[PDB]
């Protein structure tokens, strides 16, 4: 399948070179997989989700996304126009308030919720969790991310926006999950993206168009935006049978475009997520 005039980041993950605008992908499009977006919520009524998104948990007075960040990330995972895995099932877990903030205890509870809740959902091809959030190092936060991965969920986490070594942020610094840095449309490391040996992969993160609240769209930047590209890619690859939740991060790294990014500090992987699709 081919989607013309796609957002640059979708084109980039389906390509060996920058500068094109068509997203190429297998029509299965992540059907039968599930992705949990652990964030500010998801505006499930947005036409772009086509009834495939549901809020399943909140730790606040409402499950509504009053911010937009979570709706944007979910759109990159699985919206019809802006999403990597256009037929996946999206589940929203609101651990961040409408200002985008959250206590670590609430974030931890949200991760352990997903480890259990996946047993309440139909996800024959596998389960992914996308965590476009973080803060300073916390062993408890890292442990929660490791538990979620161990339970059989592919965990993708943002590296952080501190232009610093991600080893000092959580859950970015947990070795067993998939830590995602950000790149721009010219294959530069995004200027804010954290780096370091704990990164596993880069994805598109500068000027990413996706869904927003009020049935709208907008383009924003962050490692928060790169993470759902990798989460959606994992769901897509799991539906195709190419990998599993336990192995997807390594599979993505093994099949990535190698050595094509610029301003990669020494010691950080030079790997850009790639779906390896040949129509
Ligand atoms: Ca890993």
């Amino acid at each position: 399948a081919a989607q013309t005039n796609a957002p640059w980041g979708l084109a980039r993950i389906s390509s060996t070179s920058p500068g094109t605008s068509t997203y190429y992908y297998d029509e299965s499009a992540g059907q039968g997989s599930c992705v949990y977006v652990i964030d500010t919520g998801i505006e499930a009524s947005h036409p772009e989700f086509e009834g495939r998104a549901q809020m399943v948990k909140t730790y606040y007075y409402s499950s509504r996304d009053g911010n937009g960040h979570g709706t944007h990330c979910a759109g990159t995972v699985g919206s019809r126009t802006y999403g990597v895995a256009k037929k996946t099932q999206l589940f929203g877990v609101k651990v961040l308030d409408d200002n985008g903030s959250g206590q670590y205890s609430t974030i931890i509870a949200g991760m352990d919720f997903v480890a259990s809740d996946k047993n309440n959902r139909n996800c024959p091809k596998g389960v992914v969790a996308s965590l476009s959030l973080g803060g300073g190092y916390s062993s408890s936060v890292n442990s929660a991310a490791a538990r979620l991965q161990s339970s059989g969920v592919m965990v993708a986490v943002a590296a952080g926006n501190n232009n610093a070594d991600a080893r000092n942020y959580s859950p970015a610094s947990e070795p067993s999950v998939c830590t995602v840095g950000a790149s721009d449309r010219y294959d530069r490391r995004s200027s804010f993206s954290n780096y370091g040996s704990v990164l596993d992969i880069f994805g598109p993160g500068t000027d990413i168009l996706s869904t927003w609240i009020g049935g709208s769209t907008r383009s924003i930047s962050g490692t928060s935006m790169a993470t759902p590209h990798v989460a959606g890619l994992a769901a897509y690859l799991m539906t195709l049978g190419k990998t599993t939740a336990a192995s997807a991060c390594r599979y993505i790294a093994d099949t990535a475009n190698k050595g094509d990014l610029s301003n990669i500090p020494f010691g950080t992987v030079n790997l850009l997520a790639y779906n390896n699709y040949q129509a």
